[PDB]
């Protein structure tokens, strides 16, 4: 995408810690920047849009070529970022709204470095990332989500030079899933057999998907949560077409070259269904902040060892608590991300080990080391209403049949036209965000 002239760019000032002890830390001046997807696309020399609700002008877009030659895309002032798009910043605490009223819905945001000119790369391995959370006005159907995924520092910017905004205007989304609904992709307008999403009047889906590796470190509401690796094959940003961005509608969701499903440990979906909830007696209490601290552990204990374990552990209001546990008969109680893991519970949930067909723990790891970019989002699901998270799916699968039941919420629930309304003032918080070598952050 060309760059629009209309407003200037200006990220959120997000300060990190980088954490060499514990309570040893130093201040990283980062920023947050908006998710290219969510601006304005005009015309280059003009104020006409090139893209209005779910469609691109069919007159400045015939082809992706022409789009990108006639449109750009315009910078977010510091003013819009609360009225607009809902995201706001109070010392080291990220706030995002899920609908702001001109009514926008979800966001999706990414880290600047220091230079506020590219994304803040994340080397992972054998490293410790922390922050605080607060997911307790996210009900069924809604997702705050924290993850990682292997966008290039610059946006494609280097790549594709018709890509003139790069990290700076929050281009060069990918993930595990290998989108059709983001709008820019390898420099380009994503125009060409563009389709709306029925029921979503923001998106809609173009020819080209944009895949590359990802880490999730939360996905969640108050009801359920999960973490989970989707190593791809390669981890590096890939714009897809046909088979290869394993597209769910056309059978091919395990053909594709990323992982969809991912190797999750989600712990109600493991069978323990009181660990995690809204309320003083589940173990961790989503109605209250908490701390998420994710530890990548290496074959070596070195930055050069294979990825090999995921582990995880939570702090709040002082108390540590560790992850729960596997709880099948006849399964090892894990209570982390390891191959052995993955291959147990994917094969008593009968899920196909694609993550172990994209080259498992190892493959994940080497995105882990080239460096991942952090996005923050809230958002909700047009395709499967987040029951995959958080409710019974299939819908029609027995709750008793292991790997059905991920949470306690109705099979009815999650309805964008039906949460975008009920939830409407949900906002996800992340703070205090501390990243370093395993052990420092707490």
């Amino acid at each position: 995408q060309n760059v629009g002239t209309q407003a200037a760019e200006e990220p959120l000032n997000l300060p990190i810690s980088v954490c060499t002890a514990p309570g040893n830390c130093q201040t990283e001046a980062d920023a947050v920047v908006l998710d290219s997807n969510w601006r304005w696309a005009h015309t280059t020399t003009g104020y006409t849009n090139c893209y209005t609700g779910n469609l691109w002008d069919t007159t400045l877009c015939p082809t992706p070529e022409t789009c990108t030659t006639n449109c750009a895309i315009d910078g977010v002032p510091l003013a819009d970022w609360s009225g607009t798009y809902g995201g706001s910043v109070t010392g080291n605490k990220f706030n995002l709204k899920f609908v702001t009223v001109s009514t926008n819905i979800g966001a999706r945001t990414f880290l600047l470095d220091s230079t506020k000119t590219r994304y803040r790369m994340f080397q992972l391995l054998n490293r410790e990332f922390t922050y605080d959370v607060d997911v307790s006005s996210l009900d069924c159907g809604l997702n705050g989500a924290l993850y990682f995924v292997s966008m290039d520092a610059d946006g494609g910017a280097a790549k594709y030079p018709t890509n003139k905004g790069g990290a700076k205007y929050g281009t060069g989304y990918c993930d595990a899933q290998c989108p059709h609904d983001v709008k820019w992709i390898n420099g380009l307008a994503n125009s060409k057999d563009w389709t709306p999403i029925p029921g979503d009047a923001n998106s809609g889906k173009g020819y080209y998907g944009n895949c590359c590796a990802e880490l999730d470190i939360w996905e969640a509401n108050k009801q359920s949560q999960a973490f989970t690796t989707h190593p791809c094959t390669p981890n590096d940003q890939t714009r897809c077409e046909g088979v290869v961005c394993g597209d769910n509608d056309s059978g091919d969701r395990y053909n594709g070259m990323c992982d969809k499903d991912g190797c999750d440990f989600a712990s109600y979906r493991m069978n323990d269904h009181t660990f995690y909830g809204p309320g003083s007696t589940f173990k961790l209490d989503s109605t209250k902040p908490f701390t998420v601290v994710s530890q990548f552990i290496t074959t070596d204990g070195t930055d050069n060892g294979d990825f090999k374990e995921f582990r995880r552990f939570y702090v709040q209001n002082g108390v540590r608590i560790e992850n729960s546990k596997v709880n099948f008969p006849g399964i090892t109680a894990y209570d982390s991300i390891t191959d052995e893991m993955c291959a147990a519970t994917k094969g008593l949930f009968g899920d196909l080990d694609d993550h172990k067909n994209k080259g498992g723990m190892k493959q994940m790891g080497e995105a882990m080391r080239k460096g991942m970019a952090l996005v923050m989002s809230i958002w909700d699901d047009h395709d499967v209403n987040m029951l995959w998270l958080d409710s019974n799916y299939p819908p029609t699968g027995n709750p008793s049949t292991p790997g059905v039941a991920r949470g306690p919420c109705p099979t009815t629930s999650g309805v964008p036209s039906e949460v975008e309304v009920t939830q409407a003032n949900a906002v996800v918080s992340f703070g205090n965000i501390k990243f370093g070598p395993i052990g420092s952050t707490v």
